[PDB]
């Protein structure tokens, strides 16, 4: 059965928002070990893909996995509930036809109740994350934010190209071409705001716009992003979660393949 | 005549910010007691009414009441010149076509002064208010607000069940179904936010969504407010002034009826 | 060659925010004393008119004026990088194809560089400003916008009448009409808050409220508005920078003329 609270129904809320709009279904399964959930774009370009390790609840059950689907917008919409400071509790039987989101507040007081109505979607998780990259590189995601929302404006298409010690973000369109140009740098004064990079061999890859924009959404999870750049696979970008982590796989385009 | 000076403009834009968007012509009439005001929206399921004291206002003289009718949009386009701190005087004769909003500051400085077009409405108070309701109920308006956001979601219809010691909220429609229960208590750290509850006959209403949703705005001018409910009226939600009270009454559906 | 270096980005992208919406087009030209520029809107009734003198920048080298025409939209569009503290430094060969914009953070860190391309415009400089206006008022420039925004609810079209000691802004249209008279006044308390007037003649001029709404920005690049009207001429509301000014020129409506 499903069971498992959230001690603030906020870290639930940031991370429904990172699924988000760039995809409609998903598919979550919860079981021993924790939660995860997996959630594929239309166009399959982009795969956001979750772990809630046991630890990151309150409060965790489970003596037999459920695997459930559903429409991301309906929840979403369900999912302005929880005050934030909320205690939210999901919960499910073996073989549910929904899932219930409970919100409590500390006292007796206030209870909101959800029954969601579940979707059949053919369980199908995808493994497709790679044991080397190309490069490796992490930096505050406000950072990453910036440099996304900045060169958005210039075109479709953003390039990250990756040499020894310099990684270059490029936008190139219509009304001209922009570049951010960042260094590796260890900051001692705080290291949650420096730029690591460790390069194998460089990279090249062109991503569309619209996709890196909805990857984005991952900063209000943490302070910092890494992403995972290969000429032989999606490139990751990861949001780590105290025990967990949300990542986003999205495929190069070919020329024109998001 | 009509002359009635509000100490801060905020009060009376905050009021109309009530009447606004679920009606379209108001119906004001100052008399030796103060000033009401009814509106009733073209469906005729609501029914937006005030009454504000002599005591309400920093300067109020009449000595020949005066019935005057007019377009809430138009009045609320004037409505934000008040600096919410500036000074409000609403003036007009004993046969006007016109309501005079005369704003001022402190100082001589600057005057904003509004000539507003009256339009000539049939005189009809409604006086449907019933001397006891099935039951009775006051909470906080923004926790009453946050419930009906909440439910709104869901369903077009969001109902109202009382039984003994309890509230609850449900709201069932095409995503799933959802419900807010609350319990009465009495909170001596401070008893603005106790949950009070007096009921004569257990309740079940159904009500419009989109019209609990235009009711919520009253939170503003309260801290509380009263819900009163009976299976043989218009519900009431109230939301008190200092020296007077908006009032917002709202037939049940009757399986299809806002 | 153009090389201006701005010691905040915040200041450029609030002197283009005044530009913004109401002009298409820009021409810029740099030269030994500084910069200016000019944009027309299409229908010729504003002229918004920039000057920054040497002493606003960082860092000014200029041994060979450029001019150069560019799409406001596309300018401000690479506008938000700026970090509003990040340096700023515009760029430009002695025949350009492209303007470029440099931002860089203190540390050697993040470097957003942008390649604008530019239109070719007939340089054609106005130089319409009068010697002496029949009134001139400043005034601080947040209560001239709230003035603006009062009035613009009413109609299109808000009149500016001056007679000794009298400045009275009115608007008059469907719903009704409105009017804010002003006096002059010296506050020691602060002068920035001070209503000055100077009056040679008195003036009565209507302009078109789309318009007047789009000077206002200027608000947020100096504290007070200077007004100079005529008769005989476009009305100036001007906004002083540091070493410089932005200056709006409005030609009064005829009777039908923004
Ligand atoms: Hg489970
Ligand atoms: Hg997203
Ligand atoms: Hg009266
Ligand atoms: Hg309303
Ligand atoms: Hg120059
Ligand atoms: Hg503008």
């Amino acid at each position: 059965m499903l069971e498992a609270k959230f001690e603030e129904a906020s870290l639930f809320k940031r991370i429904i928002d990172g699924f988000k709009d760039c995809v409609q279904l998903v598919n979550f399964q919860c079981k021993e070990d924790g939660i995860i959930a997996q959630a594929v774009d239309d166009s399959r370009v982009l795969l956001v893909s979750l772990e809630i390790g046991v630890e990151a609840f309150q409060e965790y059950r489970c003596d037999h996995p459920v695997t459930l689907g559903m429409d991301l917008t309906s929840l979403s919409k369900i999912l302005r509930c929880g005050n934030n400071t909320d205690t939210l509790t999901l919960i499910a039987d073996n073989t549910p036809d929904s899932i219930i989101l409970l919100f409590e507040d500390t006292k007796k007081d206030r209870i909101a109740e959800y029954s969601l109505k579940l979707m059949d979607i053919d369980a199908d998780f995808l493994k497709i994350e790679e044991l080397q990259y190309d490069s490796t590189l992490s930096l505050p995601s406000s950072e990453f934010s910036k440099i996304v929302r900045d060169l958005s404006q210039l075109s479709d298409s953003i390039n990250i190209m990756i040499t020894k010690e310099t990684i270059k973000f490029v936008a190139d369109g219509d009304i001209g071409s922009g570049s951010v140009i960042i260094k590796p740098f260890v900051d001692m004064e705080h290291p949650e705001t420096s730029i690591k990079l460790e390069m194998d061999q460089p990279v090249d890859l062109t991503f569309g716009a619209k996709y890196l924009l909805d990857i984005i959404k991952g900063s209000s999870l943490s302070d910092r992003v890494g992403i995972r750049l290969s000429s032989e696979a999606p490139a990751l970008f990861q949001f780590d979660l105290k025990s967990g982590f949300l990542q986003f796989f999205l495929a190069p385009k070919f020329n024109d393949e998001e």
